[PDB]
DNA sequence: GGGGGCATGCAGATCCCACAGGCGCG
DNA sequence: CCGCGCCTGTGGGATCTGCATGCCCC
C-alpha cells in the first residue's frame, strides 16, 4: 500500500494539472467547508498513493468503477497543502484559487466561520473561486464581485513541468497512410492559461500554440511535431525529468518509437506492436 | 443535547487528451 | 515523387467542481 513519495515540485505541477480547491458554504446558520481534491481514472491511482505518500494526508476513495479520488477535508491536514504550497507555488490561475482557499482557511483557523461577519467574508471568497457563487448564496449574500488579481507566471523548473505534463500532456505515434510514422508531443489547457502555454515555446526551444478560433474555442494546444525536436530536446527534458503515473509508461514507448525513427523506421512492426500498447493498455 | 468537524457518496460541468486530414515545402 | 511538418479540426470522457447526509464527540 504504502507506495513511493514524489519530488514536492512534481506534485505542484500535477496539482496545477489535476487538483481542485473547493469551498462549500451550506446551508445545514450556515456550514463551512474546506477541501482539495483530484479525480483521476483507476491507471492513475499509483500518483493519487504518490501525493498521499508525499504530503501524509489525504483519503483515497474509488469514486465509481472507473475513478479515484483522492481528498482532503481535515483541517489540520489543510495545514500540510498550505505549508507546501508556501514552499512550491501554483502556476496556473489555479493558484488565484488556492489563494482564496487559502484566505478562507484563514478564516476558519480564528473560529470567524462560526459567526455571521465570517461567514459573509467567507461568500466574498467564495465569489472569485472556481465557478464562483451558486444561485441560493448569490440572493442570501448580494453584497458578489467575481473579480480578483490577475496571475501571470512564469515556468519555474523542468520538474514542474514533468507533473504538470503528467496531468494535462500527452505522448501519442500517429501512423499516417506508403505508412509513415510521426511521433506528437502535446499539452492542452484552457486559454486562460494562454501566457503559459505561450512561455513552453522559449521555455523548451521548439513547438506551436495553436487556437482555432479564439472567439469560439476556450482551450489552445502547444504541440511539438518536429522529429527534431522531439529528439534532441523533449526527450532528453523528460528523461531526466521523470514523469508519473501512465504518463512515463507512454514516454516510455514513446521513446522506444523515437529511437527506431532515428535508425531509419522503415521496415514498423514493432511500431506498430508498441503503439497498441499505448493508450490502449 | 447538539454544534461543528469529519467522512462519505454522488451528481454537475467541462477541459482536456489522443488523436485525423489537407497540403505546402525542402 | 517522397517524407515531413505546419495548420486545421474534434468526440467524448477523464477530469475539475460542487452538493448532501450521517455519525461522532466535547
Ligand atoms: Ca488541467
Ligand atoms: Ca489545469
Ligand atoms: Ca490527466
Ligand atoms: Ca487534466
Amino acid at each position: 500500500s504504502r507506495r513511493e513519495s514524489i519530488n514536492p515540485w512534481i506534485l505542484t505541477g500535477f496539482a496545477d494539472a489535476e487538483g481542485s480547491f473547493g469551498l462549500s458554504i451550506l446551508n445545514r446558520r450556515y456550514h463551512t467547508r474546506l477541501s482539495f481534491a483530484i479525480v483521476l481514472h483507476n491507471k492513475d491511482k499509483s500518483i493519487l498513493e504518490n501525493i498521499q505518500s508525499t504530503w501524509k494526508v489525504g483519503i483515497i476513495t474509488n469514486d465509481g468503477d472507473r475513478y479515484v479520488r483522492l481528498r482532503v477535508t481535515r483541517f489540520e491536514d489543510l495545514k500540510v497543502i498550505i505549508d507546501h504550497f508556501e514552499k512550491y507555488p501554483l502556476v496556473t490561475q489555479k493558484l488565484g484559487d488556492y489563494k482564496l482557499f487559502k484566505q478562507a482557511f484563514s478564516v476558519m483557523e480564528n473560529k470567524e466561520h462560526l459567526k455571521e461577519n465570517g461567514i459573509k467574508e467567507l461568500v466574498r471568497i467564495k465569489a472569485k473561486m472556481n465557478w464562483g457563487l451558486n444561485d441560493e448564496l448569490k440572493k442570501a449574500f448580494p453584497e458578489i464581485s467575481k473579480e480578483r488579481p490577475l496571475i501571470n507566471k512564469n515556468i519555474p523548473n523542468f520538474k514542474w513541468l514533468a507533473g504538470f505534463t503528467s496531468g494535462d500532456g500527452s505522448f501519442f505515434v500517429r501512423l499516417r497512410k506508403r505508412v509513415r510514422v510521426q511521433l506528437v508531443f502535446e499539452i492542452s489547457q484552457h486559454i486562460r492559461d494562454k501566457n503559459l502555454m505561450n512561455s513552453l515555446i522559449t521555455y523548451l526551444g521548439c513547438g506551436h500554440i495553436y487556437e482555432g478560433n479564439k472567439s469560439e474555442r476556450s482551450w489552445l494546444q502547444f504541440r511539438v511535431e518536429k522529429f527534431s525536436d522531439i529528439n534532441d530536446k523533449i526527450i532528453p527534458v523528460f528523461q531526466e525529468n521523470t514523469l508519473i503515473g501512465v504518463k512515463l509508461e507512454d514516454f516510455e514507448d514513446w521513446c522506444k518509437v523515437a529511437k527506431l525513427i532515428e535508425e531509419k523506421k522503415h521496415l514498423l512492426d514493432e511500431i506498430k506492436k508498441i503503439k497498441l500498447n499505448m493508450n490502449k493498455g
